């Protein structure tokens, strides 16, 4: 049923279905097996920041992931959006545990998304930020195991009092108001997504990893897509 496109930050290599031999970033078209991915250098335990971009005159999505005093990663993979996704969407953040775990923390999470049409002075936007997950944040759609407020975080993976993350974990944040992707009278349209992050863990493996998803709007978590599915699909097809 569901339709998913993201761009996944793999925290551990599932090489069997197509992972790298290593932390990875990708872009996921109806399927974990990323259509395209690039080398990750991840570092457990800092604040690493995610740049998310398309636009439909270029079709083309492209991610960068930076931490500081550091070099950045990109990978970009050529898609009409238009041909993959239906016309009225919902964006969220999505993260899991399996065996293996992490921290999957959102410190801050910043879409932007615009239809210009052929008429004069007619651009259609919607933009938000957030610096600061409330508790209970009604402009949020939480789901599974996500949780807000502590620390003012946004906690997409499950997480003990103490402050370590638990295993066999899966949960999303979904941004309440749908956005409109396409519109007949398009001329360009584009969307960029930031977010930035605090994956941590007490193991040399951390896994699974953070996706920033774009997905129908009726959209939710799949049946066993903790671990390596993300969240994101309920199979590795
Ligand atoms: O891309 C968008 N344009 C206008 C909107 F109101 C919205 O939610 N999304
Ligand atoms: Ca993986
Ligand atoms: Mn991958």
């Amino acid at each position: 049923a569901d339709t998913i496109v993201a761009v996944e930050l793999d925290t551990y290599p599932n090489t069997d279905i197509g992972d790298p031999s290593y932390p990875h970033i990708g872009i996921d078209i109806k399927s974990v097996r990323s259509k395209k991915t690039a080398k990750w250098n991840m570092q457990n335990g800092k604040v690493g920041t995610a740049h998310i971009i398309y636009n439909s005159v270029d079709k083309r999505l492209s991610a960068v992931v930076s931490y500081p005093n550091a070099d950045s990663a990109t990978v970009s993979y050529d898609v009409d959006l238009d041909n993959v996704l239906p016309e009225w969407v919902r964006v969220g953040l999505s993260a899991s545990t399996g065996l293996y775990k992490e921290t999957n923390t959102i410190l801050s999470w910043s879409f932007t998304s615009k239809l210009k049409s052929n008429s004069t002075h007619e651009t259609n936007a919607l933009h938000f930020m957030f610096n600061q997950f409330s508790k209970d944040q009604k402009d949020l759609i939480l789901q599974g195991d996500a949780t807000t407020g502590t620390d003012g975080n946004l906690e997409l993976t499950r997480v003990s009092s103490n402050g370590s993350p638990q295993g066999s974990s899966v949960g999303r944040a979904l941004f309440y108001a749908p956005v409109h992707i396409w519109e007949s009278s398009a001329v360009v349209a584009s969307f960029e997504a930031t977010f930035t992050f605090l994956i941590k863990s007490p193991d040399s493996h951390p896994a699974d990893g953070i996706a920033f998803f774009i997905s129908n709007i009726d959209s939710s978590i799949p049946s066993g897509s903790t671990g390596r599915l993300l969240g994101l699909f309920p199979d590795a097809n």
